[PDB]
């Protein structure tokens, strides 16, 4: 399981995520598993479903053990539930180790698996604090690093219905996947991969918001999310600014809402009217930041429907959040992202698989120094529910 063994180990469908092959059980059942840095459960479909053709069959695994505890995982717009267990787990195009991990066998779901794409399960790569049913359920990556000698890091190259590829480097960094400098931003708190944005610019123009507005009520790095999602106030300022820049073209409201495509005759899309977006992340040094800059080729996603397949058509992939900024696939496809859990930090460097203009490029640039660096994190109002629960850990 070399870094060369790990290169190009991801596949997916456009806007339906990236998945990696894993083997569960003995004898080995192979499944395609979504890589999800925004949750913390390893869960696999384990019963028939109209949109699956394989699933994890507990009864075929000699190594499976039932934990005799169910789990229920609600989302804003769907759910999964299942039965907790443990089994031997391997990643065939990854490190040459095998581990006993927690696995939730998914027995019912709603709007979770969908038509087309080809994963049967999710690998929650974030921290125990957001695991279901509670943070005593050790996540896969925790188990990987506690049971083997794999270094406590992994990296993601996501290259951007169309088929997509990429790489997850487990336990290292592969220098072939990126060009130029690697910049690190602190992980603010180990739950999500929470980071702190200090400044936002649209074509070099500062949004000039209180920087806490950028991180309201959190900012996270999430391979499980398609869009760049932005807090409501922030999202409105960004759309006003992008609208201003692209004003030679007057799009319907549906477009800005992500509910409608806009099209140009093949080859003729005016990329130059759409601005770049730079998010400045807290540096490792106090008073420092660096910026990650994305092109409209990342936030305007190609979509191919029929009859007028002669046109290139696009959806706007920046959307409104009430749960904070989410740096989803729109951001991550620009970059090689290092999840350096050992050193409690996330790195960004420019990806070798750039989707880029003849005249412009996605960039990772710093330092930028500030005197009077205000504190830009937001403190989430502490609920009694959260205050009461004891953590003897
Ligand atoms: C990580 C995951 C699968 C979690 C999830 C659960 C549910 Cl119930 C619905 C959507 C999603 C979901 N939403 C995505 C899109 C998506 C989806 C999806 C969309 N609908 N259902 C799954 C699969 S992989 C990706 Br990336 C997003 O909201 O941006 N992501
Ligand atoms: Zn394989
Ligand atoms: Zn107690
Ligand atoms: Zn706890």
């Amino acid at each position: 399981g070399s870094f060369v063994e790990m290169v190009d180990n991801l596949r997916g469908k456009s806007g339906q995520g990236y998945y990696v092959e894993m083997t569960v059980g003995s004898p080995p059942q192979t499944l395609n598993i979504l890589v999800d840095t925004g949750s913390s459960n390893f869960a696999v479909g384990a019963a028939p479903h109209p949109f699956l053709h394989r699933y994890y069959q507990r009864q075929l695994s000699s190594t499976y053990r039932d934990l005799r505890k169910g789990v229920y995982v609600p989302y804003t717009q769907g759910k999964w539930e299942g039965e907790l267990g443990t089994d031997l787990v391997s990643i065939p195009h990854g490190p040459n180790v095998t581990v006993r991990a927690n696995i939730a066998a998914i027995t019912e779901s709603d709007k979770f698996f969908i038509n087309g794409s080809n994963w049967e399960g999710i690998l929650g790569l974030a921290y125990a604090e957001i695991a279901r049913p509670d943070d005593s359920l050790e996540p896969f990556f925790d188990s990987l690093v506690k049971q083997t000698h794999v270094p406590n890091l992994f990296s993601l190259q996501l290259c951007g219905l169309a088929s997509v590829g990429g790489s997850m480097i487990i336990g290292g960094i592969d220098h072939s996947l990126y060009t130029g400098s690697l910049w690190y931003t602190p992980i603010r708190r180990e739950w999500y991969y929470e980071v702190i944005i200090v400044r936002v610019e649209i074509n070099g123009q500062d949004l000039k918001m209180d920087c806490k507005e950028y991180n309201y009520d959190k900012s996270i790095v999430d391979s499980g999310t398609t869009n760049l999602r932005l807090p409501k106030k922030v999202f409105e300022a960004a759309v006003k600014s992008i609208k201003a820049a692209s004003s030679t073209e007057k799009f319907p409201d549906g477009f800005w809402l992500g509910e409608q495509l806009v099209c140009w005759q093949a080859g003729t899309t005016p990329w130059n009217i759409f601005p770049v977006i730079s998010l400045y992340l807290m540096g490792e040094v106090t008073n420092q930041s660096f910026r990650i800059t994305i092109l409209p080729q990342q936030y305007l996603r190609p979509v191919e429907d029929v009859a007028t397949s002669q046109d290139d058509c696009y959806k706007f992939a920046i959307s409104q959040s009430s749960t904070g900024t989410v740096m989803g696939a729109v951001i991550m496809e620009g970059f090689y992202v290092v999840f350096d859990r050992a050193r409690k930090r996330i790195g960004f460097a420019v990806s070798a698989c750039h989707v880029h203009d003849e005249f412009r490029t996605a960039a990772v640039e710093g330092p930028f120094v500030t005197l009077d660096m205000e504190d830009c994190g937001y403190n989430i109002p502490q609920t009694d529910e959260s205050r009461s629960h004891h953590h003897h850990h």
